[PDB]
């Protein structure tokens, strides 16, 4: 019954999954002076003109925008990593307060929200068998400041009201993710984690350093979903984003 409230919140995680104290768990702080430029990062490589969305999920911690990844369409590849990950969905962490949100962290500063969008590595066939692996997934993360509206993003913040609670779903087609990024695809490196349980240690991330501007209205319609299940009491989805973890012995590198 993991979750991000003061019982059951990301101090509780390691009592079900110890590997929240592990070697090479996320969110990390990026301390940008402390990360180091790596001339042997490849140019990094987004490929989402065919993505397909299929659904949008409530999933009782954040909602998922899904894709079909049955074949090789929306891909990132390049930068740090080797070979094809084939996109499978993405989601959002975000606050109560425009003060944080995001789960990294640039110089300990706290975004508004932190948008992840998963890939699979499809050397290992299926997503299920890529986490069984230390090179199995790469997270493309972005972080969300309030200012300017992204129109972008307003077809997601649009559906929300008919995904209200846990496990309520509708259909999502035909979502382009490219309305999305930034202008700028520099980044920071570093292998990690997923930040939910299982947290499993999985995944190469990927930071990009510029943020993308959303407008208050659209973050206060995420910040109107619920963590319960229809009928249940009203408890807000808000503030679901796990702290910076430690570093360990991990090296930060930048692209840029
Ligand atoms: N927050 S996150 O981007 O680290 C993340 C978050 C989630 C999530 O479900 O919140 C997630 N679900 C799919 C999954 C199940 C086991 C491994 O990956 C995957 C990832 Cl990488
Ligand atoms: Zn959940
Ligand atoms: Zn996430």
């Amino acid at each position: 019954h993991w979750g991000y409230g003061k019982h059951n919140g990301p101090e509780h995680w390691h009592k079900d999954f110890p590997i929240a104290k592990g070697e090479r768990q996320s969110p990390v702080d990026i301390d940008t002076h402390t990360a180091k430029y790596d001339p042997s990062l490849k140019p990094l490589s987004v490929s989402y003109d065919q993505a397909t969305s299929l659904r949008i999920l409530n999933n009782g911690h954040a909602f998922n925008v899904e894709f079909d990844d049955s074949q090789d369409k929306a891909v990132l590849k390049g930068g740090p990593l080797d070979g094809t990950y084939r996109l499978i969905q993405f989601h959002f962490h975000w606050g109560s307060l425009d003060g944080q949100g995001s789960e990294h962290t640039v110089d300990k500063k706290k975004y508004a929200a932190e948008l992840h969008l998963v890939h699979w590595n499809t050397k290992y066939g299926d997503f299920g068998k890529a986490v069984q692996q230390p090179d199995g997934l790469a997270v493309l993360g972005i972080f969300l400041k309030v200012g300017s509206a992204k129109p972008g993003l307003q077809k997601v913040v649009d559906v929300l009201d008919s995904i209200k609670t846990k496990g309520k779903s509708a259909d999502f087609t035909n979502f382009d993710p490219r309305g999305l990024l930034p202008e700028s695809l520099d980044y920071w490196t570093y292998p990690g984690s997923l930040t939910t349980p299982p947290l499993l240690e999985c995944v190469t991330w990927i930071v990009l350093k510029e943020p993308i501007s959303v407008s208050s209205e659209q973050v206060l319609k995420f910040r109107k979903l619920n963590f319960n299940g229809e009928g249940e009491p009203e408890e807000l989805m808000v503030d679901n984003w796990r702290p910076a973890q430690p570093l360990k012995n991990r090296q930060i590198k930048a692209s840029f």
